[PDB]
């Protein structure tokens, strides 16, 4: 019992500084946008068709960074020392040729990219320079992921979690000295961005210096193998981030076919749940660093009390937020919009599928759990099945069956069937790692 609750302690210390970190990091964009609205509906045009290539490049990042924390941590764990911050330099040059060179082909193709958003005409000449601008702090912030990652790969969230808080609350300063006060316009949001990761930057990477927690020194490293076995997660990673918008190109008809008032009730109601599994979304990052650390080390008895403390946690705590959300569901659905139509259909969202979320939140967690014990395909194939198998299917089903509240009904019943088919994935994951028990 001192053994659960030790790690029960040790996971709360690396998880709130993310949850502080997570709802940081989240509002580098709602901030940028709400300034540049204030510049013309033609601006605020720019930035929503900005919004596709973020996701790209965000999808890459995390990619990597969770290739990187899974067999840094774990080459920490094996003994592996001088390896492991070999292999942290390596990240953070291959990190950088590689946005780089991303963020070149995507201005190269920007014009037939914007085509296939179906952007207008006059949002052209914008795209032209803010991009410029953009595509710089979006390589930037990058870095500073890296760096991130690093840390979190070396056993520590503290450090991250202040600079996300620090970044952002550095973002919203800046901007309007540089949009307004400096005329910059749209670009001055770019470019206060670009200083805000310049300042993480200026801090992380000499305090990762300090401890040696990256090295240039590639003599005894073998490059060509590091990079297989960072590639081997990074791959299936990039592969995963991919499957929710092309899962929402399936579910957006569904949804038309219910109306506008219904389709705006379901964003609203996507933001709601991403909002109530900020916790999840902390361990997400928090916890893959132990696993793998634990997997290096051979404690896999750690690893299976960790992952159920984990687990735990999740459904006894999403449990209470829908409780919560539902005896408050009609002040919190017409507090989020002021169209009535609008207002009852999320309502009926709200007291439907929030009980769900700790089944999908155990999905998520066993996806970034997988990938900490370097099973980039088993993290892969729980995320296909999630969206392709289970949600959509159950989506479509209940829509057919019982209309707009049994589509909130197939979301449940799809939920529960992913988190109880991740949870088995796990299992059998780990099972795997038994030649290394005690």
């Amino acid at each position: 019992q001192t053994s659960t609750s030790s790690l029960a302690k040790q996971l709360f210390q690396m998880t709130w500084p993310m949850l502080f970190g997570v709802l940081s990091l989240m509002s580098f964009q709602l901030v940028d946008s709400a300034f540049i609205g204030q510049l013309g509906v033609l601006p605020l045009a720019a930035q929503g068709f900005t919004m596709p290539i973020q996701m790209v490049i965000i999808g890459i990042q995390v990619g990597l960074g969770i290739a990187t924390t899974a067999v840094i941590s774990r080459a920490i764990g094996a003994g592996k020392t001088e390896y492991a911050k070999q292999l942290g330099g390596l990240v953070i040059v291959i990190g950088g040729i590689g946005v780089a060179l991303i963020a070149l082909v995507l201005y190269l193709l920007r014009q037939p990219l914007l085509g296939l958003l179906g952007a207008p005409e006059t949002v052209f000449a914008i795209i032209d320079h803010y991009w410029l601008w953009w595509l710089a702090s979006a390589w930037t912030g990058a870095m500073l992921y890296f760096y991130y990652s690093v840390c979190r790969a070396n056993g520590n969230t503290l450090l991250p979690g202040t600079l996300m808080m620090v970044t952002s609350v550095l973002n919203l300063i800046l901007d309007p000295i540089f949009i307004f006060t400096f005329d910059l316009g749209i670009d001055g949001a770019a470019i206060a961005t670009i200083i805000a990761f310049g300042v993480g930057i200026a801090i992380v990477a000499p305090k990762v210096a300090q401890r040696q927690w990256t090295s240039y020194q590639w003599q005894d490293l073998n490059i060509s193998q590091s990079l297989t076995a960072l590639g081997h997660i990074m791959g299936p990673a990039m592969l995963s981030q991919l499957l929710p918008p092309l899962s929402s190109m399936f579910a957006t008809k569904l949804l038309a076919s219910f109306g506008t008032a219904a389709v705006a009730a379901w964003a609203l109601g996507s933001r709601f749940e991403f909002f109530a599994l900020v916790a999840v979304l902390a361990m997400t990052m928090s916890l893959p660093p132990m696993i793998g650390r634990m997997l290096g080390a051979k404690e896999i008895t750690h690893i299976r009390q960790l992952v159920r403390i984990a687990c735990q946690f999740v459904l006894g705590f999403q449990l209470l937020i829908a409780l919560v959300t539902y005896v408050f569901a009609t002040p919190l659905a017409e507090l989020m919009t002021s169209e009535t139509e609008v207002s009852q259909i999320l309502n009926l969202h709200l007291v439907i599928v929030p009980i769900s979320l700790g089944a999908l939140g155990i999905c998520m967690l066993m996806v970034s759990v997988a990938n900490a014990l370097g099973k980039s395909y088993v993290a892969l194939t729980i995320s296909a099945l999630r969206l392709f198998a289970f949600y959509l299917p159950c989506l479509w089903l209940g829509a057919h069956f019982y209309g707009i509240e049994g589509l909130f009904i197939g979301a449940l019943v799809g939920n529960i069937i992913a988190g109880w088919a991740a949870w088995l994935a796990y299992q059998k994951a780990l099972r795997s790692e038994n030649l290394y028990f005690q």
